């Protein structure tokens, strides 16, 4: 009830309103897990904060009492248990679910830099921003063909990012 500590939680900065207990996160293989603070594997940073009730908007402690998250092999998923205390020693938890995936990222090749373009339309228009051999991106799954030429939209931040970054470049 309303007396307890309150988990809040951001996704991509923004606030969320389901409560974090019970969510289930995607994360890459191979990635570093704090369980306060950790990129899911599109990307999209994931923060986990307490204040000390409904009402109190004051810092509630806030840690993981059980975290056997190993992000060694992809196939595996595992149960996090925070706890935030209240400065009074009420208590609330939430669990949620990280999957292990492979990575969502692809590397760019290209010759050392890979050229990008923006598209409006059923126009392609150079871009001054490139990426160097190497480069890690999401990648939208929506295609674009003009001239017979198809193009990847793709973004170093987010799958979400890459679906509106309107930087792309040349599929290979």
């Amino acid at each position: 009830t309303t007396q307890n500590p309150q988990i809040n939680w951001t996704k991509g900065g923004q606030a969320q309103s389901s409560s974090l207990n019970g969510q289930v996160f995607q994360v890459a293989v191979g990635s570093n897990f704090n369980p306060l603070n950790f990129t899911n594997s599109n990307g999209e940073n994931i923060i986990v904060s307490a204040q000390q009730s409904k009402n109190n908007t004051t810092f509630a402690s806030i840690e993981a009492t059980s975290n056997p998250v190993n992000t060694s092999e992809a196939g595996r998923y595992y149960n996090v248990t925070l706890t935030a205390t209240g400065n009074t020693g009420k208590k609330t938890t939430a669990t949620y679910t990280v999957l292990i995936t492979s990575s969502q990222k692809q590397t760019l090749y290209g010759e050392s830099t890979i050229s990008t373009y923006s598209i409006y339309g059923n126009n392609v228009l150079s871009n001054s921003t490139t990426f160097k051999d190497g480069d890690q991106v999401y990648v939208s799954d929506q295609t674009k063909t003009v001239g017979g030429v198809s193009y990847s939209q793709v973004s170093p931040k987010s799958k979400n990012d890459a679906n509106s970054s309107n930087i792309w470049v040349k599929t290979s």
